[PDB]
């Protein structure tokens, strides 16, 4: 029908306009997927609400989105495969993966894009359960996409998305019926949003990550925030937890946050709703604070974790329940004083690594067996804090990293390194809106885990105003952390600690109007008290790591130094297979793409299978 | 100067500030502000916004303006006038001696903000001395504690000119209307007044 | 045509949503309008490239934007009459104004609004010159409108505003020509903005 049809979809064009960021999608909130019993908070038992639509799929491989053909949301198409999802569709045999360093694919040209997208087509036929269209909504999540997507349910509209790293969550309700349902997703290669991530790695383009289904009541819950904190001689502690419900109120509804360890409880409290009074004219009437206190507690480190366990849940005056959360939680207290990173009344001494996602069989799919072989094997080689970069991963990672024992550094996803000079799109507040939806939705995900301790806003994206902009807009709404940033020269007023990258240690080398000083000499500038902690050093391809003895000197005997991290942990290689059937590492721009850069792929601290370098 | 920003309506008065789904459409009324008014001689103290309650977002803003132009300071007015998103402290209707206590929000004297433990910044009133009907009472005693204290700098008086219309009898005479009388529902029917002069222009007393 | 009908315009409505505040627009500047000479930039003469458009324009209301003929941008209704343009039409006689202190005229909810817009219609027929279709853009000025409006030129679709207090400018370039030209304009109620302007004032539009 109309507007349904596919001449009036695509013109006038979303995917050019850097205005158009999003049409009909949700809020953020962290990941909970509401089972309905109370006993299995405290068990963590697979709940049978959330539902997985993982398995085999419809599709097909068109030039440009112009010449698709309209029958296509009726049936599907006579000429389609079976193709598992989660994929990338440059693996399979279509196209030709591309590779460059510094420079973008496409002509420089903001903000158009070229008239040849590689589109493609994924096709799902599915049955529904029955009760599930009685009663509630039906909530839908992707959990990613690169990079731009349109979506059709049963030949109607929905929606369309942009940001790739990060989720994107969907409204179903009143769409679907009972028995048999189609989906039919149409991916685009390249966007706006291809102007703000540049990072150095391999270009694929696809669904890449878990898509699930959820199913929730018509009275809910949305949020829950988790604060500590402490005397001076560490022995009270006093938590408070604040919960954010939704949709229809009433008068006789209660809460209930209990707090278990092990088997046997400690702590436990109950609040109806209302409360706090704030300028001028009343309260929030939604939510609630509830505060509880707990004597000698077991706290958390780099060496021992001593989790708790958290139940959140929505009950009636008589009664049974309605919904329950949990969320993980532990002790600890991060702050700056007098000049020194200080945690648990300690200075602290960091020596990391960067991560960075890759797998050589299935490309940028993970899967859980690789995650547990590289915290073994950075536990057992002395390392304890890694750095994801440049980009949020898998929402499974962090939890990985609570129950083992590594610090973690989070970045949102910005890269501006192609542009001349590179603070153009920075600078420029016609570009604000845009940026702004990167840094926000992060704070709202991950910000319950007990491992992340510092926030970062870019890499390699010049000096300007929006990174003074958003810069008090953490510090305005989480002050139990401080936020880092790098690139303009490391000195500027939009961070708290010093991170300068590939700083030497003896010799200095002056630049116009970005110097890079010597690591003793950056310290004893007239007015400069704050720390030093590197961003990154000793690079690392083939033989390298030379000179490494020199700076666990300098690290022990200044006081103010601190550590820093090694770049970089695994390699970016990817399989290819020849007329005999034995296969070779490729590398670089051997698969048939013009430009390349051929030698900057490996950074290797091990190889991809893994095994480890000398 | 100001942008266009007021939220006086909704419960509590920071639910559509403090939110962050919407800070592209409210950034998109100060950045454009700046961007007109920045070469005139006249315009000497930018400020955010009126009656919008405190957030996040109101501390975003300011260093938006105070890194782009550092020659001008920033003012703003609601949750209280202390805040850290303003640099000249402005509250609206404070007294000279006598102090009222509010929860949450107080309106200290005049005298006593100064004297808090901890507080260095001038004080510069954005609204005093309401002026409807038979007003501006006791005004003398604001211009003797303005000439006395060295830190204290003058105010701002509501309002200069009346808001009326105008509308026909059946005789061709006149009559200034006012309010809520041309049939809507609800209204306020006096508060639209205001008057400093009337509306012709012709002076009051 | 398709897209550029009134059923293909209107849903999805762009005015309930915060996401959506502009569709081709312009940046902004500092007001020069251009002379050519280099002795009048001392003098400030009045020049001749910046060209204005007040005067008399064609009229008609409508109790909502669903109701409105298609037959409209092709040529005009015989039941407009003759309006002096800039005016609003509330002192005209057609509706009337309302005033509020602290409460919303429409019921707290957002992001909606509701389903009576009173809708407006403006149009206007012109000569165009000769040598500006031959080199370089002809920028087109709206210095206010309030609040969201749309706009057709010769029967093709341009673009979207949404902000009531500072100026809004099109690029017109490729789609006028030689002689005669028509504008249509829409103007439309309340929309999302609404939410974020609630000053102690009469409420036109
Ligand atoms: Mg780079
Ligand atoms: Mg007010």
């Amino acid at each position: 029908m109309i507007t349904d049809s596919l001449a009036v979809v695509l013109q006038r064009r979303d995917w050019e306009n850097p205005g158009v960021t999003q049409l009909n999608r949700l809020a953020a909130h962290p990941p909970f997927a509401s089972w309905r019993n109370s006993e299995e908070a405290r068990t963590d038992r697979p709940s049978q609400q959330l539902r997985s639509l993982n398995g085999e799929w419809r599709f097909a491989w068109f030039p440009a989105p112009e010449a698709v053909p309209e029958s296509w949301l009726e049936c599907d198409l006579p000429e389609a495969d079976t193709v598992v999802v989660p994929s990338n569709w440059q693996m399979h045999g279509y196209d030709a993966p591309i590779y460059t360093n510094v420079t973008y694919p496409i002509t420089v040209n903001p903000p158009f894009v070229p008239t040849e997208n590689p589109t493609g087509c994924y096709s799902l036929t599915f049955n529904v359960d029955e009760s599930w269209l009685q009663e509630g909504q039906t909530r839908i999540i992707f959990d990613g996409v690169n990079s731009a997507f349109h979506l059709w349910c049963n030949g109607r509209w929905v929606g369309y998305g942009q940001d790739s790293r990060l989720p994107s969550e969907f409204d179903l309700s009143a769409f679907l019926r009972a028995g048999e349902n189609r989906l039919a997703v149409m991916v685009l290669r390249w966007s706006d949003g291809s102007y703000l991530e540049d990072q150095d790695m391999w270009r694929m383009s696809g669904i890449f990550r878990d898509v699930s289904l959820l199913h929730k009541p018509t009275t809910q819950i949305s949020d829950f925030h988790v604060a500590t904190r402490f005397n001076d001689d560490f022995s009270r502690a006093v938590l408070e937890a604040e919960v954010q419900m939704c949709g229809e109120l009433r008068d006789y509804l209660r809460v209930t946050v209990s707090l278990w360890q092990g088997e046997t409880q400690v702590a436990s409290g109950t609040a109806p709703f209302g409360g706090e009074i704030i300028d001028e004219r009343g309260g929030y009437a939604d939510r609630v604070t509830l505060r509880l206190n707990v004597e000698n507690p077991k706290l958390w480190s780099a060496e021992i974790p001593n989790l708790y366990r958290a139940v959140v849940e929505l009950h009636t005056a008589d009664g049974t329940l309605i919904e329950a959360e949990a969320c993980d939680v532990g002790f600890r207290e991060v702050r700056i004083e007098n000049g020194l990173l200080l945690l648990n009344g300690k200075p602290l001494l960091i020596r990391g690594v960067n991560r960075h996602e890759h797998h050589p069989l299935h490309g940028q799919v993970m899967d859980e067996q690789t995650m547990v072989q590289d915290i073994l094997l950075m536990k057992q080689n002395n390392f304890n804090a890694v750095r994801c970069s440049h980009y949020p991963n898998h929402p499974l990672w962090y939890t990985l990293c609570d129950r083992y024992g590594l610090y973690v550094v989070d970045e949102a996803n910005i890269e501006t390194h192609g542009m001349v000079p590179m603070n153009r799109l920075t600078d420029d507040p016609r570009w604000l809106p845009a940026m702004s939806e990167r840094v926000t939705r992060m704070v709202q995900r991950d910000r319950n885990h007990p491992s992340v301790i510092i926030w970062s806003l870019g890499n390699e994206s010049g000096h300007g105003a929006n990174h003074d902009a958003l810069y008090r807009w953490i510090k305005s709404v989480d002050p139990s952390r401080p936020v880092q940033y790098e690139g303009g020269g490391a000195d500027t007023t939009a961070t708290d600690i010093i991170c300068p990258m590939y700083a030497r240690v003896d010799e200095d080398q002056p630049f116009p109007a970005v110097p890079k000083w010597s690591i003793k000499k950056w310290l004893s500038l007239p007015g400069e008290t704050r720390p030093l902690i590197l961003c990154e050093y000793a690079h690392a391809m083939g033989n390298s790591l030379g000179g490494f003895a020199k700076y666990w000197q300098a690290f022990r005997q200044y006081p103010r130094l601190q550590g820093g991290f090694v770049w970089d942990w695994v390699d970016q290689s990817l399989i290819k297979y020849d007329e005999n059937g034995n296969p070779w590492s490729a590398y670089g721009g051997d698969f048939g793409d013009t430009p390349n850069d051929r030698q900057f792929c490996m950074n290797g601290l091990v190889f991809a299978d893994r095994t480890p370098h000398p």
